[PDB]
Formats: C-alpha cells, sequence, structure tokens
C-alpha cells in the first residue's frame, strides 16, 4: 500500500488539513501516573497548533483526556514525512515507544537506520526499561527479557542482535521518566540533530521549533551557548519571523547572539513588518483611511 493512498485518504475523506506511536502494544501498560503525565504532555504539545497523531487504532477517562486535548508502510510514511514537507526542509517527526516487544525489534532498528529519533520511557516498565538497562549491560539481558515476557535460545539470541545493532545509534535514544514533556522534546530533537552532524542550517530547525513553542531558556542553554558558533547573515532571517511573532525576549538573544540589526534591517523588511500588522487593530485602520 502506497503511503501517498494513505495521505489522500487523511486528506480529503477525514477532511483534515508529526509524533508516530510504536509502542503500548505489549501486555504490559503504563500506570494512571503515567497515562495522566503522558495525557497532559500530548495535550499541552497539541493545543499549540493542527498537527495529527499517528497511532494505532486499537484499545474511559483517558479517552477523555485525548478528547479534551503493517510495520514497513509505517517506516516509510515516517520516512517520506520527515525527508520532505509534512529554506527548511524538516518538519516535526516524532517516535514514541511504550512497552516493546521482541518481535517489533526489527521496525526500531530499521528506524534507527533510517535516522528517527525515539523516545523510552523509564516509567513505563515494559521492553523499555530492557533498552535502558541495556545501556548499562553488556546473554543475562536475554534471560531478563524472556522472564520479565513470558509470551527461548533462538529469540534470546535475536533479541541480543536486535539490542546491540539498537544500540549502535543511541544518539537519538532518551529516557522519559514521567515519575516537562515539551523540554524533553525539543531536548531530544536537538541532540539527534547534533548527533548526525553540526551545522547552522541543522540546527535552524530546532530553531524555529524552539521560537514556536517559546522554550527561549531552554535554547539559550542547550544550543547557542551548548556547541554552535554563529554567522551574522544566515541568522537575520530568523530574527524577521521572532519580531512579527510578538517574542521579545529571542531577539534578546540573537543580538546577544551577534546579529547586528545596523545590518539586519532594511526598509523594505520594515515595509513588511507594517504590512503585517492585525487588521482586527484600530492603527491598521488609521493606515487603511491615511492611504
Amino acid at each position: 500500500v502506497a503511503p501517498s493512498m494513505l495521505f489522500e485518504l487523511l486528506l480529503t475523506e477525514w477532511h483534515l488539513p508529526v509524533v508516530s506511536l510504536v509502542g503500548e502494544e505489549r501486555l504490559f501498560a503504563m500506570k494512571s501516573w503515567l497515562r495522566d503525565v503522558l495525557r497532559k504532555g500530548l495535550v499541552k504539545a497539541a493545543q499549540s497548533t493542527g498537527a495529527w497523531i499517528l497511532t494505532s487504532a486499537l484499545h474511559r477517562h483517558v479517552g477523555q483526556a485525548v478528547r479534551d486535548h503493517l510495520a514497513e508502510l509505517q517506516l516509510s510514511l515516517e520516512k517520506h514525512i520527515s525527508q520532505q514537507r509534512t529554506s527548511s526542509i524538516q518538519i516535526p517527526v516524532l517516535c514514541l515507544l511504550v512497552n516493546g516487544d521482541p518481535s517489533t525489534l526489527e521496525r526500531m532498528s530499521r528506524a534507527v537506520e533510517q535516522a528517527a529519533p525515539w523516545l523510552i520511557l523509564a516509567g513505563s516498565g515494559g521492553i523499555a526499561d530492557v533498552l535502558a538497562a541495556l545501556v548499562g549491560q553488556p546473554q543475562v539481558t536475554e534471560k531478563q527479557f524472556r522472564e520479565k515476557f513470558p509470551s527461548s535460545w533462538e529469540a534470546i539470541v535475536h533479541w541480543t542482535e536486535l539490542l546491540q545493532n539498537i544500540a549502535a545509534h543511541p544518539h537519538l535514544l532518551t529516557v522519559y521518566d514521567f515519575e516537562d514533556l515539551d523540554t524533553v522534546i525539543l531536548k531530544a530533537l536537538v541532540k539527534a540533530c547534533k548527533s548526525h552532524s553540526r551545522d547552522a542550517q541543522d540546527y535552524l530547525d530546532e530553531l524555529k521549533l524552539a521560537v514556536a513553542w517559546d522554550r527561549v531558556d531552554i535554547a539559550k542553554s542547550e544550543i547557542f551557548n551548548g556547541d554552535v558558533e554563529w554567522k551574522s547573515c544566515d541568522l537575520e532571517e530568523v530574527m524577521t519571523d521572532a519580531l512579527v511573532s510578538n517574542k521579545p525576549d529571542f531577539v534578546r538573544l540573537f543580538v546577544d547572539s551577534g546579529a547586528d540589526m545596523a545590518e539586519f534591517l532594511t526598509y523594505g523588511r520594515l515595509q513588511q513588518l507594517y504590512h503585517s500588522v492585525s487588521p482586527k487593530s484600530l492603527l491598521f485602520e488609521l493606515l487603511e483611511r491615511k492611504h
């Protein structure tokens, strides 16, 4: 099944104008406290803009929570998704695993090969804890898998090989012990960006996200002071957006980042700014009359 068919069916038949779930399918589930944390988190992360939540539509208060707020196809759609759309070519591609399975190690390794970020929940207590302790673990790990998940030497060896191949790229692997979701989201995303390659354009997408979510302090602590040393011109465009967004602090960071307004601003830039004012604003009404 081509993912374009899925895209059209989501757009038209369900009238729609990305976070992928590849977990929660095991016998073990997360407790009430944890479902509440992830519930409030999905609510807060989704209430900012209009996005879709890609999950498996298999089975009251947590459903009220969401309301108030096989494998190759999924990975291919995510890769197409992250790869383009869905001058910045990077969008919000996200994977979240809860209560992993030994049968789903293949999809996880394949997604890692496609350079997809992954979230591991220590509070989940499923096969996530397996990988968390595996980061420390070196045989006995496969035995702990077999005992904790009763649902085999061959299976133990296969799970060991999958865990070894996964541990290969732990840069995008980040632990979420819910026992702030937006900040860990952004931290995992910037870690995934920095792992592969460090560049201004690469971090630019994460910066756009931060501006969207106004986590300016986290952006300062983890990105600018952290690694990147910036160029004047590349930054310029960024400021414009922030300037329109009524986000003042970001501007302070940017001039602190070495952005030079004396050369940043152009009369055309101000023309754009002034044309980009609220029509409901009375100033705009007076401007219309004067013009």
